[PDB]
């Protein structure tokens, strides 16, 4: 069975002259990339990394993320792409939970957060640390570490069901879980995406989405890699730099949400820079004729506007309106390599039209979460992965995604789980309880809002509650407003009544049948 | 991991009212098909079929072949789709070699061959035999056997690497070998084909190629099944019926090799039906402008003219000009899920430009042949599948298929090995020795020719040698001409000097650098 390592082994032979990666001045053909991967694998193995061992990336997007995944993959090891946006306590939690043998970290932009995180681990910090964006000769730097390795391919027999990429998600408990994506997961996801988006060796994809998110890997980093196209890296999304890279690298695809598109168009207008090679998937109307609207099924089906269903744990958008033709349901049908059933609370399959939990089996279902044996045993019960999302089958057999069962928010293209924010706010000594909801954002999706019950005789303002979150959770997770109450609404059972909180405090816009996709 | 049974389980839910299969008056929706498959699996299991057990189909194309593959697949058993064109000695050999628990047979057009074969087996005939084209109530019939089974899905956990389809090929020794194709083999083949041919739920594919050969399954039976298109069955190519089905069922594709096309075209000039919906991939010029020339990657690239490389043992056409763009080499490059190396006789990879044996690893490599321990250990040596075909890598990274190492002929895409034909001819009492070569034929690529040395003072004509072959080997393998000679030129080691035979008797048209594809 094919592994990620085999993809690079074949491309170095079949596409010796083609450029595989561009990241600033760095440009690598398939053979140059595979050589670097082999040296890197050499040094990892010399550091004691082998099957089932673990590397953490703490940085923005880099070509080195692809090198590390491939190198680790050739050893049967796995790479966690941590989020550069995480606050120190989140980064510390991920480091302790994942327990990596190696941490590859970035100084630019996040040095302070990285330092505070390392400091906090104290003597529990057993990992080796390499700075990726170091001076070339830095002996604790990635490039020197890589250079010391030998050119030979490790040539190991790696089982492609081995986890190779780990993406933290699913923080419904207040703490994130690391989704284990195997070589086979990624290859099956990439294969389906190649049909969905008509990807081939001429594809040139700008990696302008966060590598912490499954979306950038699915659309279209991994299919581009699989088909031997060019992956162009950008560290962060800055409209001008994106525009220049679209032109300079003749990109055919990019991961760009509607606000960024509008910034690029405004900036490019009447400058004569030709963006016509770009196949616009998201908000194609905003490009004003500067791009070519994508003709692939991804865009024509409505999948690019949110007509589909998935999650990290299914290797991304695994159900779409592109599979199986016209769909009465909002999400369409499963791609090949996944089967789906909507199950009631007793684990019996729901009838047509009846809401239940979306469950799945097949090649794109992940291996489970890192270090969560009981969660895995429970969410895989009866041999089906339980998504925690609600859906139904329509009479035409298509699927409708109705909403979450976890009160998850989406805000500014991030997921926010209420318990992460609630736990943070409740750490405050003045706060007895906090409930977090989402309210409609003026453009798309939600803003975070907290409803707070103060301790008796304590007093703290809305702004103090918000600012309290700054050192503790990612910036995008903070409430944008806070309401105060003497008590939170309760159901008959004494559970928090989140429906009543939404009704009384302006909640709405949650992911589901009324709010699908990236917006406009 | 996804299995063949999962495809049916998913389509019964996702496409409740869509037609999956058409065969004469039989029309089955996805749920109707899966129900029948479940009853069939029940009856198979009740007769003692389980994991690793074997069913032989000895019939022409039928909807029941798909039913049997899926039902066997749900039990972890396997189906051999035998050649209905086999002569009795070949059919007998395959039955003894394959040793099936159950044989499903057809009366129409082949009853005499089947009866002769069964007689030859005598008391070695241990299998149960079911007539598929029986009267409905026939208790030795497929329909009554199926109807006794229950509707419950067996819901067994089947390993996708289990063989599920067995196709006889590779008769270099003079006797065929059963290539073991798994669920995973077929699913990877089909996913790649859907990309190659732009296959989707609107595909209506006429199964006019013999299901005993990998061609019909790859192009496009399995991808059509996988993407929930409609599979229309015809038992074999009868020109008038093919014409009628293309029209009535609004077919978009069909497996029609060059010799079949002109008569279909001729008969449609009488009717004036528009065949524009048919996307002709093979020899589109022969359609005289009635069909549309397919514009999928498969046809635009030249792959549909033979620019590719593969074999049944690689799940079909695994290397093609559609993978990876323009290619100096005649075969293009490997599809995803296959890695290819050209190896020298010592097992070292060949330099660029150096001829060697094409060897392969990956998801589309078969599980080996049935009951061929020694051949399998040799052909899988050093962890690569050895194809026996010669090729080389070009400087641009692409692959060239140079030719066979077995003197094999290939006529309208059917392999014909000289030993098969030579051995049959030499059984004639008047024949002392025979050598078989191929001669060019534009429409068939090449024709079988025999060069025969008669026994002294015995006599036999060309026609007589040809007719001698009819009871002994499949029709398509017979010589189309016989030359008589006083002696065969010999090599130093005593083998036939085939190069001298080709030069003397107009030999050519062999598959490889000089002739690709099925004809024109
Ligand atoms: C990010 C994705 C690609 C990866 C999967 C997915 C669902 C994702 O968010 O993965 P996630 O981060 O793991 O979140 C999964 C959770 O997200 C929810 N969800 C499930 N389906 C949807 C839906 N259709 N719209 C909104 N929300 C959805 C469910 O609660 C699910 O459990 C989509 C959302 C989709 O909207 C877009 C936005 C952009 C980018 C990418 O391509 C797009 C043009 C479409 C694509
Ligand atoms: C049948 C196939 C599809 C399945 C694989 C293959 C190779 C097959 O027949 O498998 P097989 O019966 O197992 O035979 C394998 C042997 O066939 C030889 N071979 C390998 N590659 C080629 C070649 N390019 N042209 C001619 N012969 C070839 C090699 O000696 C090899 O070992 C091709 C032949 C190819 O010609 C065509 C004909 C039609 C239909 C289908 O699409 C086509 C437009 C192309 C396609
Ligand atoms: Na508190
Ligand atoms: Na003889």
């Amino acid at each position: 069975h094919t592994t990620i390592g085999d993809v690079l082994r074949e491309h170095r032979r079949s596409h010796p002259g083609r450029t595989a990666l561009v990241d600033g001045p760095v440009r690598l053909t398939w053979p140059e990339l595979d050589d670097r991967v082999n040296r890197l694998a050499g040094s990892l193995a010399a550091s004691g990394i082998g099957r089932g061992d673990r590397i953490m990336w703490l940085g923005q997007n880099s070509f080195r993320v692809y090198e590390l995944i491939a190198a680790a993959g050739k050893l049967g090891a796995m790479v966690c792409v941590g989020y550069w946006r995480w606050a120190p306590p989140e980064m510390e939690f991920a480091l302790r939970d994942f327990d990596p043998h190696l941490v590859v970290w970035q100084h630019q932009e996040i040095h302070e957060t990285v330092a505070r995180t390392r400091e906090a681990l104290g003597s529990d910090d057993t990992a080796r640390w390499l700075r990726h964006d170091s001076a070339p000769q830095d002996p604790d730097g990635y490039e020197a570490f890589l250079a010391a390795g030998g050119l030979a391919d490790p040539d190991l027999d790696i089982d492609p069901d081995s986890p190779v990429l780990v993406l933290y998600t699913a923080a419904m408990s207040g703490r994130q879980c690391g989704s284990l994506l195997s070589h086979t997961n990624l290859i099956a996801m990439a294969t389906a995406a190649a049909w969905l988006g008509d990807i081939d060796h001429t594809t040139a994809f700008l990696n302008s989405g966060p590598m912490f998110h499954i979306g950038n890997h699915q659309f279209w980093g991994m299919p581009t890699l699989l088909m031997a196209g060019k992956n162009v890296i950008v560290r962060r999304v800055v409209a001008e730099e994106v525009r220049d890279l679209l032109v300079a690298e003749e990109c055919t695809h990019a991961f760009l949400m509607p606000p960024t598109v509008a910034e690029i168009v405004r900036l490019n207008r009447d400058t004569g820079h030709d963006l016509s090679r770009l196949r616009a998937t998201v908000a194609p109307h905003l490009w004003e004729g500067m791009a070519t609207t994508d003709t692939s099924r991804f865009t024509r089906s409505g999948a690019a506007a949110g007509r589909g269903y998935g999650q990290t744990e299914l290797s991304g958008f695994a159900v779409t309106a592109a599979y199986g033709g016209p769909a009465a349901g909002n999400a369409g049908r499963p791609g090949p390599g996944l089967t789906v059933r909507v199950l009631d609370t007793a684990g019996r399959e729901c009838a047509v039209g009846e809401a239940g939990e979306i469950c799945a089996r097949g090649t794109v279902v992940h291996r489970g979460y890192w270090n969560r044996d009981e969660v895995n045993a429970h969410r895989f019960r009866s041999g089906w992965w339980h998504t925690t999302d609600l859906g139904r089958r329509e009479p035409d057999g298509s699927l409708t995604f109705l909403g979450t069962t976890t009160r998850m928010l989406k805000s500014a293209a991030e997921n926010i789980f209420p318990a992460e924010v609630e736990n943070c706010i409740e750490q405050h000594p003045a706060v007895r309880e906090a409930a977090v909801i989402g309210v409609p954002n003026t453009r798309w999706a939600q803003d975070v809002k907290a409803v707070v019950v103060l301790e008796p005789d304590a007093g703290v303002s809305e702004q103090e509650i918000i600012d309290h979150c700054r050192p503790r959770i990612a910036s995008y997770k903070k409430p944008k407003s806070v309401a105060f109450a003497a008590a939170l609404p309760r159901t008959v059972s004494g559970a928090r009544d989140y429906d009543a909180l939404d009704k009384e405090y302006g909640g709405g816009g949650y992911p589901g049948a009324a709010t699908l996709g990236p917006g406009r």
